[PDB]
């Protein structure tokens, strides 16, 4: 079936803005761009304060006994073997976001330097770029991951997101004020959440084709690729799977390419250097406040750290929904360590090669900084290697596949929440959604409340699992063990007492 | 049955400070406060090291299996609800001291900077203040709280610090050479601890009088001796139920936190919550190792005035917080009661210095600057006066430091009575007041001797009377670890895992 | 009993090495030195990366189940108790390194600064020194130590490094490419490793005797200490047990006299000081990849932290043995921390006292750095105190003490890794290989990796211990 109670408020606002951005007061939309500023500096803290709390809590829980609990009907066989499951995360744990931002972020920090430190600090350059792209971002997922996952596969209920809040607003009666609203606010941040990498993919080509053959060629390019959304899911059988390995071959290749063509020793060296520093500056990073230092970091932080936080939150639905799947039969722990450590530790080695070389080239004077342009750097530093174009091609096509990976999946997810949450593949809705610095701004305002949704989600999560039979058993059993062991002891002290007073 | 071997000895020292200091010579009391440099110079390292030790110490017993042991009889349960129990903690975690150092503290740090830190350094400045007022201060309180809550509750001894050394000391009637001694080291330290709070709390008030009237050296003599007269109307002639101002405190303190939160730079104040917890955590070890060798050996002096004082002050109070937290505590687990103590009080102190002290910083950045001529006593009235209707608030402020003194004193003089008479839960109304005035007398006695640097002489004696007790609380770990090893539950468990090992060994 | 298939490939290189660096070839064994740089630069990442994991590793080992099971026969009464055991471990905690380097290093770092900082800072100059001398050099031992012992005392497999690789390789199947290669590079390692701990001592004696008999003679000393490496175990027994104990009392005395005569507070104001800092600066120093800062520390890393790891890596077969040998019946847990808590305390305080005093003297204008050679400095601050020359005499002796206990025992590991990893070996082999030392970084360059696999052979192997094998062979 379809949820035409969640769909209808959906597009009325989706397009209310869409048409509102292309038409009417065309520049009226740039009042919103100056409107986030209310949210960024009034809530920045909220984002940061809770953004970190998100990292500690997920980890305590995995570590906690809650983690042994398995995700699906009691006693279920993993979807993939413990070395076949490994390959699965990559399918979600990468995208177009890594390439445009991934080779410019360490550089841009090694260049300008981050608030609180001097320029040309390779160390911070590595510590601040991972802050955003490793431990922190992924934990915003695994929260929503687990609540969504535990909601559906274990308890055995609906693939709708607001569902995971039934242990707070009750169950089956949280459909109104709170509930439908969540789904609505869910679909929206998934339409905007997508284009933020979709329309972006066109922009990276709008300045990407310069490697071969500008601000209006995007419309022609957008259709070149979008015409392939209706073929991959609508016309072609199956979803993803095939592309997941494509990214390893394509990504793994250009990466091992660079790791062996570019001097390896420096990138390899910065391998522990990357982690080491991360750890040393992670707490200090998490206390960064517009108030610090001297209260002049606000516009840096709104620009970078608050920019990603807000953004990840406004993208955690797709990625909590997508990660839930193919995590059935996997337990809590193995799934939390799953979504962290590895997706975390891939990104890290990725900024280690793109970042290390990108920098080592400024260490000498072969700057890759293409007039301060995110799309220019990527290639500016591989056409500085043999076959710069021979790979630069595979990079284009790498940002091509990624266009449909995100789209494909995203639509899977969004289309899934409009059907009453059922998994079955809905060709019809997957295709319809497909079509549906002002690139970095529309996402974050759109699901501002979401931050409070994942905040409260901690409880709705911890409250609900805590009633899981296995864990319910474990704590019941503790009481019996605790008191039984009481009887055994109170008696002795009456036996060893009566016996004692017998020696008189 | 008042312990007189214990009661008189504590007083012989109480009287000596007051009699020697103001009535006769005066100039000579400041000689013993040359001894203070003595303590910091060559016993300085110890306060610094065992300070950070107490914090680890406590977390690992909480972390340790002992954590599961229940205060009281086996599988006992807490007397009141988690929320109530906690609810007790916020009151425990506020009084005259935050008032005094709420604002000058982190400001003095942004204003002047910290050794190893360039001045105007928000993150550091804040994290140093958090340093003094969170886990390290509260590790100590729990160290002593546990010891007390455990001896009376579990092994059922007398509510006396000595009765918590019994595992390590004879015994056959604990408190021989030792123990009488120990309790004596409690009373005294408990007097000068509360003294400062009574002390700097007083002159905070004389200062505050400026907001309403204008208008003094004799005026501080009046400030205390009046509310000190009103510790008697408070305990001498109790009416209805004695509990009552504890909340009468909380509300005012609430109007102030709320008042300034919104009026003052709110988003900043909010920005300090994530910000300050983080610098803290991040700066937790770097400041842990700040002795008088960093920086270049120049932090020696800075430690003396601040950092060391928190160490001496927290210690010389642990006899009071320690019984308080203990008394409330019965019914918790060591693990539940540790984590509770470090985390719960700490929320408040972190929130407090962010708002009260965190506007003083913001201001100092717009040039407003509440520095008030460099005196910290007046800084609290000052920053408020920079806000709409801050004058009415200054008034409440005084009346707040009023209520605090009586409430600061009664709770002390009860504990101090309780340990002056063989640790009776039942508290003699007549004895308490005695510890009321005696303590008030030394608190006042410290203000008057000093003149313009009245603050200085206060923190240097309370540092000396503390130095002894610090060893007490160090030893108190050792008793505490031997007491927890012989406990039923930890012992009975080691018989079951060695068994859950032996059972499997012979079947295979 | 003498294994002559492992002695040959090693005995040939050793006979050859002393020579090819002699007879007018003395220059071409010098350009050969610079080929060390080659390693530090492409295996630079190698140490600095794992050096730090070993620590976390053992911790994460001592932390988990494996910890509880006793080393050796199921639930055995150990060969000591806590109050006594505590003495035997100390035997390793003190040495010849901790002579010149304790005073000089903390002093150096204070004076010139270490990369990524300013100079004259006391915190960094401690935490940096402690860092090179704490957990980092004791995990690279604990892994060697814990593995060997478990191969023989638990499992009972002969006491020889390759034997610990059984898990990863095969039961009796290692013999081929991996193992024969091990046993040989676990000699080269034992020779040179200790050779860079004695080589500094053959000199520092002549340098330190320029504090006694002001002012060729360097080589006369090598014998006057070596001449009592054989008459110390060959005739009468008990040197390993008797010397280390005495020597600790010497070093203790030394330390204590300086501690008291030297300002007491400063040293004693630096216990919290070093510890607070060592924790604080732990992860930053650890990730001190040369890439930092600005690409600069390449060289600083090469002079000490990285060179530091190699030598330490070189030390794993000889050192890793004894700490395993010493322990029977005592759970790995009471051993991992055993060899982690003690090392930091003996080291920390030791640097604290001597290194810290040095920093104190520099601050008061009383510099003892003069000229600028490591070997001259210890005696510098020494003679700067009452009874200086005198304590200086025992400090002299200290140099030669343990050197004998570390030469007679550097010898023992060889004698036992010669005769099929036999605990007890014939006397002639141990002493004969005691005159061998009578390049450190590349001596052990491959042996790093030998540790890493040793880390997998220690985890994979346990998971085939009885507790984990029984559950394994059950429902699963
Ligand atoms: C709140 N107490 C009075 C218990 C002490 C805190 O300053």
């Amino acid at each position: 079936s379809l949820n035409w109670s969640v769909i209808v408020p959906a597009l009325v606002i989706v397009l209310a803005t869409v048409v509102w951005g292309i038409g009417f007061k065309d520049s009226f939309t740039n009042f919103a761009s100056s409107a986030l500023s209310a949210v960024v500096d009034n809530l920045g803290w909220a984002f940061i304060l809770f953004g970190t709390v998100f990292v500690f809590f997920i980890v305590v829980i995995a570590a906690s006994k809650f983690g042994t609990i398995r995700l699906g009907r009691i006693d279920e066989a993993p979807e993939f073997r413990t070395v076949s499951w490994i390959s699965m995360m990559f399918a979600a744990g990468m995208g177009i976001d890594l390439m445009f931002y991934g080779t410019t972020e360490p550089l841009t920090f090694y260049r300008n330097g981050v608030p609180g430190h001097d320029e040309h600090n390779v160390g911070v350059a590595m510590s601040t770029t991972m802050f955003h792209w490793t431990l922190h971002p992924w934990a915003i997922y695994a929260i929503v991951g687990l609540a969504i996952a535990y909601s559906t596969f274990r308890v055995g209920r609906k693939q709708l997101l607001s569902s995971a809040f039934v242990p707070l607003i009750g169950e089956k009666g949280a459909e109104g004020w709170l509930g439908k609203l969540i789904d609505i606010l869910a679909i929206i941040a998934t339409v905007f959440g997508t284009a933020c990498s979709l329309g972006l993919g066109a922009l990276q080509i709008g300045a990407g084709l310069s490697a071969a053959n500008d601000w209006t060629i995007v419309g022609i390019v957008s259709v070149l690729t979008l015409a392939f959304i209706f073929s991959a899911i609508s016309g072609v059988g199956k979803g993803i799977q095939y592309l997941s390995n494509a990214n390893m071959v394509l990504a793994a290749l250009l990466a091992i390419f660079v790791f062996v063509v570019g001097p390896t020793v420096s990138i390899l060296n910065l391998l522990p250097g990357s982690i080491g520093n991360y750890l040393s500056n992670f707490f200090q990073m998490a206390g960064r406040t517009a108030m610090s230092a001297d209260g002049t970091a606000g516009e840096w932080l709104g620009s970078w750290t608050i920019f990603y936080w807000a953004w990840w939150i406004s993208w955690s639905p797709f990625v909590g929904m997508f990660l839930a799947r193919i995590s059935r039969g996997r337990s809590i722990r193995e799934f939390i360590l799953g979504v962290l450590l590895v997706p975390a530790g891939v990104s890290t080695v990725w900024f280690s090669i793109f970042g290390g070389t990108a920098i080592v080239f400024e260490q000498n004077g072969e700057s890759i900084w293409g007039d301060g342009a995110a799309e220019e750097q990527l290639f500016g530093l591989l056409h500085a290697l043999p076959g710069g174009q021979i790979m630069g091609i595979i990079a284009m096509i790498l940002l091509g596949t990624f266009f449909i990976t995100s789209a494909d999946s995203a639509s899977t997810v969004m289309g899934t929440m409009s059907q009453h949450g059922q998994l079955e593949a809905n060709k019809w809705v997957t295709a319809a959604w497909g079509v549906a610095s002002n690139l970095q701004n529309v996402t974050i305002v759109a699901a501002t409340p979401f931050l409070f949704v994942v905040i409260g989600l901690m409880f709705a999560l911890v409250k609900d699992l805590s009633n899981d039979v296995i864990y319910l058993e474990y704590r019941e059993q503790q009481r019996f063990n605790a008191r039984l062991a009481r009887e055994r002891r109170v008696h002795n002290e009456h036996r060893k007492r009566e016996l004692a007073a017998k020696r008189r």
